[PDB]
């Protein structure tokens, strides 16, 4: 149940068999791919740089810098 302070790396959608959504946080080098619904997908702005919270491969949230 970690913080760290990271940039939104990318973000992408991806069809399979259906959707599926994936965001990259890097640090303000290393990118950690998170797996997203898409509610909670929609809601990230690659680019934003904040604090991500996370518990091992478990995204827990992002809240952007104010």
């Amino acid at each position: 149940l970690l913080q760290k302070r990271v940039i939104v790396s990318n973000k992408r959608e991806k069809v399979i068999n259906e959707m599926r959504y994936e965001a990259s946080f890097r640090p303000e080098g290393l990118e950690v791919v998170f797996r997203l619904d898409a509610p909670q997908y929609h809601a990230l702005s690659v680019g934003d740089r904040g604090m991500l919270s996370y518990k091992g491969t478990a995204f827990v949230a992002f809240t952007p810098d104010p």
